[PDB]
This record gives C-alpha cells, structure tokens and sequence, in this order.
C-alpha cells in the first residue's frame, strides 16, 4: 500500500519551515531581488 509519508502535507511541519522559502521563491526569491530593496 502507498502510505509512507506524503498525504499531500506530509511534513511540512517543517519542510514549510524552509521549502516554501526555497519555493515561494520559484519568483518571490526575486522578494529578495525584487521585493527587499526599492
């Protein structure tokens, strides 16, 4: 059966605490190069 682990929001109880950084930044790691200095 396929049930490990990866549900949809397996865990990101912490994976949140730094993927979305290294995703919300597919273009908002531009936030840095785009949304952080002007």
């Amino acid at each position: 059966v396929p049930e490990v682990d990866n549900p949809h929001c397996p865990n990101p109880w912490l994976n949140e605490d730094l993927v979305k950084s290294l995703r919300e930044n597919l273009l908002q790691h531009e936030k840095s190069k785009t949304a952080r200095k002007s």
